């Protein structure tokens, strides 16, 4: 395990505390054995998500203070429009309040646009893997969310460079089974969050786009963690060895027609989303007509002017190679510390988190009882670190059958906010989990006490299968 | 015309600038003759809205700096929860990124809740007046938006205390005509924005609620400008002459079951919304289930932690009677300056804006050609002041007939942001509009160059009728 | 009286309140009848000074957030050095924590420098007027403070363009009496604070410098309010009718060898000072050696890096003619309001304050009993407005005599912070003082209960003569 | 070497860069081979000082935003007064712009007070060790600075609990040698900066105060690092094993009559100083009379209101034992890493810096040629880390004899700012210095090119002896 020094120094700090063990037990019972329902005051190191918890730079804060809060035609909107043209070479932008707001702008528009001429009677979205919020909007509009990640992602301990790649074989098969007229869009997720933050190769993005161009299929790039994806392409593809991160980003988006990005990830923000469209003005026009009643006027889209300002700066900082090397190198440090101690993880580590394979860790719990959730609750009661589940819990139920969706991966996600915690914080996390090697065989799963029909894991209250 | 001194002093300033005449004409021609499509760099004094353009206090910025950005269980969420219990005596809250996000959470829930028990076969919403964003969500969910403001709101020059009241006769008539089973909810808009920011009396709110309870009808208080309504109740109702503003607010929300608040208005914010529910835990649970995929997790709802922190402080500052007296007095001062010169305005002035009766100002333009928009474009080219139309342009087309909704009033709204402009800015505005007396009879209407199907006035490009 | 609109809008506010008459009476008795010993909570509108109470822009606060706090070689130091070369064409800078710190760096160096040749046996300083802090450091170093302001400054009600000019005849008479070898330096105060913030003409500055170089006398420009002086030169000197404010400034500092500036005035700061030297590198090195033990290291001078960054921005905002026209126009508006009611004031009003001639307002109080202080205490008890006296109280005792220095003027100074109060605040100030027109003849003077030896008026406790 | 995790997380960052080798060699030759003359742009990790470079909390920045910038009676002044009464039990305070301003306020007042009855003909100050600016002010007022640190401070490698203790035998001998009437004050520096940031025991502080009150000698506590001293007392004195830090601080100041403090150290600020007096009102009044000419009015003393607000919060956070444990543990970690590699340091490590004994590192260079400075220049040219010399260079020449004062230690100080750098940054510093283990015999020494008469090390340019 190698530590990479921060390419920055601390300018402002925020106090954290370790709750007593009795506090954590009472807090978990009141939270229905769901860490999502814990208050932040009962959490020490918060690994629930890397979304909106990032630490901003002084230039980001300075940009916020001078932000133009005008309702129509904010100066920061035009700075954002020129920034997207610089990075992605896309000509149209629509700001959104965060990622699921961006999808709520674009996805229904893409469905109605595909439904012209009376086609797409059984519409489907195809992705390497739809994340929970992305798949929810696909199904909330009456479509099927098809995930076709490469099989090499399911072998957790075997190394591969591109565990987030599309399964090109499955892609052509789904196109032949449903027909191009029923395929609303192909959603390229970079990095593939459900597969473990694993990257997608350039040649995979190119081949997927060329196949979609053959059938006249619209391609959207789910761009929450595109900078971390670009870093891996520079690191693992010999073709981009002497290329800048921006040069890699510029080539990635030659293989998409639009993007839906959650600026709360790689752009190093606490709030914010973005829709950008390459050249289809009709799709841009329809998406604007939906942005107004749902998010807000088309030049702020549910964001304060200061947040568009912070986004303009954060989009530049998120692509800085020295930062990406430390950020991804820190996650690699936490994974290597666990891997060297015998904890099975998704190898190699992704861009934003370490994914502990809880299939091998707690095999006595079936997947339908959420074994990864039992490990998370044990980690919290042991250390006050709060993690999140990426397995059968998050996958939810199939909207057609109403039963458990087939989960190939049962993961505990140790999500790392950007520029927030040090490698000494990582050692605390690793040493707390390593200290539970003799208690893994004792854990038992959870059963539902209150289950929401859509995105159940966020607010569900669980009961320990005691 | 009387000037009221600021109960505060200036701590931070932002430069404004007057664009040249040639700049304004070219910018308007570029904007399709729609000021919404103007950039802020081409606007001197921006009177387009009082939403999100407010100036915050030092305490509000201090609250933002220490805001908890935790994804789940933010410390500021619980502060926002205790604040709603303090102000409104409501037990449940759901933050939203702004007002239309709050209505997107609650309104479809209130429809599915009524439908589940075999009611709402032909669903309608009843309000003193639905605003353009509020009515859009009603029509998007397949309902009819019915506006029953008192007739006195149409007698613009004649003073009346409560030009925002429900027409109680029309309320009982619409209940019998449609059936209480088909009325999804009653929406009490305080203040009534479409009627000129005019207040609703306490006795009117009470009688409307009691009527709804006889028929089992849900009552939602559209609460964007609730503090300005509470001031008018204190200033004009003899029953609350010696009551605090908070006491008036506490009594106001005894006559609703839930509220949908755009915190970008009276809570003195640049972004933010809120859903608060009095005691219906079932409606609260369904609303949370919809909030998760549409806005965000239930403890931030598409808002950064700092913005919930500013909301808790702004909710307090917005209730201070000394501030409200200055704010509404500044609107009254601008209206008086125009009224002293013969400009027909909605008298008395509302809480947040001066509404110029362009029906009486430019009679030679029929309402179907947006006469108020002609006055706005003339005022902008003369002085660089951007105003917004509240008439046939904003009312749009009726969804059932596809034809122009009958507009009872053609208003130009001079919307005043809170704690931003001085009374010397007000003098510039008044002098500018007064200087267009000899050119009113020469103005002409506008045609559509591009008309959106939903919320057209935001992005429609216009053509001056030759 | 004419109101001038702000060339900006408000972005942040700070609450002020009016304490009751009861609170003010118990506060003044507690404060030894000296308003300087009053807490700010017992003060409504604070007119004590225009120093450090200004409101900054958003660009200023942004510069602070990205400020380089480095101990040696802060990035903002070199920006501050490049700014002085732009504005003043001076080659050397030394930051100081405020203006009196800048005088403590430079003035002792000039005395020792003059004493090398065996000169300065009876050292004196010559100025149009040393302010209380400038003269104090002169007398701390064993020198006499000689003030030779134009006689027209004592002609209160009679208009004159340049009531801050040097008396050229008295300048030549003092050079011949004491000898050029005994004159350590000439201090050009712009504007002349003790004459009422009145400006010095460019030709007067040019003549004083030509006389000084004729005798080898060092010229220091007291530059606390240099921008307000530059505005008056453009307004009243026809040679600079079509010149920018920066061009006027550039010509002003052709007639000086160095400057001591309190950045808490025209550079729109809450803290900060500056020493700048034209080209004499020996003085720069000698002043650097004293800066280190007294203020701090030579690249921050007892200032935080954020404050140097705000200084670089405020120096630019202080030269904008639109702002100066509004700022000085606001002082002119308050002065005109008092003058239109018969209140004798130093006419025309200066750049930063309105000076009420209390020698004409309250004739029944001898100069040794501080008549203006009686008017201030009366004005504070009436309205809660705090003001400051510029007469025999501030002038102090003659160090060689030990008795009262003769004062030719008895001023009450209504000092206006920059971009803090509106013209409506100005109306409150005037109306309060005008309401005292019947109680002026009944006021009595003040005598000393505790007198400091150095600068008595700041911490002295008084006793009203009954 | 044990790494101690941060009791906080990062909220804001600022970027740091590693310059190239040629840039560092170009910058060092341009800086006159004096790191004090390097621009911060040419510095990677800055170990020059721990003064004013600290990172603030979110609470501290929030306090700045609501700071009262009133000239007289700022609310933050009264908060600072109550804070000093809480922490130190002292009844009087005077804010200063920084530590050397606090000494310029109090030290000349103590000299004239001691000379009140014509005594103190040969005045002296006695301390465990006067730091450079403190001794400079002692000697600027015609006094001798007597340092009597325990001789166990001169044995670098041998551990001792209290290497900052007064040599009690030399204290009593100095009292008899000079007479109590010549001893203006005794200065207890906590921690003792010149001895390596080493602590002073509670028993030592108690005995020095008892001996002083026996002779009627005023005792001033140089309190720049009083929290770090209070931590060591709790850590090493078994008497305070179960006491809080505040209880240790409260007991420390029973053994002084006043304090001078640079708030730029333990109170975690970027600017600020403080004078506090236990109960001597006459000295307080005399100190106020000097603050006004030199620093500013007595309720701000050369500080912006926001900086007094930051000081009230910083004085609280500086006493938090969890933070002090991590802070001092981080310095111990850097020292242990160097000590484990055979590099001599002042053992044990002090509170704020690792002191590398260059007398044992480069015995080839005599102390008169500043051997530690050659090591500093070598470390910077190798890694971009800037350190400071504390040896014969810092000590200076005798203001009497004009030759260099005897230095019993030649240190290279690796000063660590508070909450700014991670333990990974320490590894960079350690590995960089360890990598020079071979070039120590190559080092060269320095000779002056320009020497200031007071505090030479700051601005002196020097020629390499090679
Ligand atoms: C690829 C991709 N696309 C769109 C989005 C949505 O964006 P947004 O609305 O701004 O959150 C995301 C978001 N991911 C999240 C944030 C959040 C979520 O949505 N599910 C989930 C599950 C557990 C914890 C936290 C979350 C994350 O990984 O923690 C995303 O990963
Ligand atoms: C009573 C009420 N309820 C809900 C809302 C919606 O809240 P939100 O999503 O935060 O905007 C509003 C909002 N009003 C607006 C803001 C905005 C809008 O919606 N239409 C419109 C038309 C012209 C200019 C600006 C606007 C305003 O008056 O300028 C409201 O007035
Ligand atoms: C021309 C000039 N030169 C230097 C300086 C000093 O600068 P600094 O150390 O930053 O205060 C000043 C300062 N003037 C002051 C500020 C302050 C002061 O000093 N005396 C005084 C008397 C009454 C009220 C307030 C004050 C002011 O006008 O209110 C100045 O006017
Ligand atoms: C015990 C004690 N008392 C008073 C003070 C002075 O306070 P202030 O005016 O705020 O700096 C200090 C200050 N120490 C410093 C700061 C500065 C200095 O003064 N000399 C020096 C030498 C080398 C580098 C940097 C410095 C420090 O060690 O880095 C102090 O250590
Ligand atoms: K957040
Ligand atoms: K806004
Ligand atoms: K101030
Ligand atoms: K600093």
């Amino acid at each position: 395990a190698k530590r990479i020094v921060e390419p920055f120094r601390i300018k402002m700090v925020e106090k954290i505390r370790v709750p007593s063990r009795e506090e954590r037990e009472a807090a978990l019972k009141e939270a229905g054995y769901n860490p999502f329902l814990l208050p932040s005051s009962a959490v020490y190191i918060d690994l629930l998500t890397d979304s909106g918890t990032n630490a901003m730079s002084d230039h980001q804060w300075a940009a916020m203070i001078t932000g133009d809060e005008a309702y129509a035609g904010s100066r920061n909107y035009y700075d954002l429009k020129d920034k997207a043209k610089e990075l992605f070479n896309y000509d149209y932008i629509i700001p959104a309040h965060q990622g699921r707001g961006a999808e709520n702008i674009l996805f229904p528009v893409l469905l109605k646009y595909k439904q012209k001429e009376g086609k797409a009677k059984n519409p489907v979205f195809i992705s390497n893997f739809h994340f929970d919020t992305t798949a929810a909007h696909v199904e909330l509009n009456g479509c099927k969310a098809i995930n076709i990640v490469t099989e090499k992602a399911f072998d957790s301990e075997t190394y591969d460079d591109w565990k987030g790649d599309f399964d090109i074989k499955k892609l052509k098969e789904n196109i032949a089974q449903h027909g191009a007229d029923n395929i609303v869009a192909i959603v390229s997720t970079v990095t593939c969050n459900s597969a473990g933050g694993q990257p997608v190769s350039m040649s995979n993005l190119k081949e997927v786009y060329e196949i979609a161009k053959q059938h006249g299929i619209f391609v959207v790039m789910d761009s929450a963690r595109f900078c971390e994806n670009a870093y891996f392409i520079k690191a693992r593809d010999p073709k981009y060895k002497n290329a800048t991160i921006k040069e890699v980003i510029f080539d990635m988006y030659k293989y998409a027609d639009a993007l839906t990005m959650s600026a709360k990830k790689d752009p190093l923000l606490n709030i914010g989303g973005l829709v950008a469209i390459r050249d289809n003005e009709e799709i841009f026009t329809l998406a604007r007509q939906r942005c107004v009643p749902m998010e807000g006027f088309v030049t702020y889209g549910g964001l304060a002017g200061r947040d568009m300002a912070a986004m303009v700066q954060g989009l530049e900082e998120g692509t800085e190679e020295e930062y990406l090397h430390y950020r991804i190198g820190q996650v690699k440090y936490l994974g290597d510390r666990l891997r060297e101690a015998g904890i099975p993880i998704q190898y190699p580590t992704g861009g934003h988190a370490v994914f502990v394979d809880c299939k091998k860790l707690v095999p006595q719990i079936p997947g339908d009882q959420f074994p990864a959730q039992a490990v998370i609750n044990a980690l919290y009661l042991e250390s006050g670190v709060r993690a999140v589940e990426i397995g059968s819990f998050l996958l939810g139920r199939d909207p057609a059958t109403g039963e458990q969706k087939h989960a190939d991966m049962e993961f505990m996600r140790l999500t790392i906010a950007r520029r927030v915690y040090t490698n000494d914080h990582m050692d605390y996390i690793a040493d707390a989990l390593i200290g539970l090697k003799e208690k893994f065989a004792t854990l038992k799963g959870l059963e539902f006490e209150y289950e929401p029909p859509v995105l159940r894991h966020f607010t569900a209250r669980l009961k320990p299968i005691e």
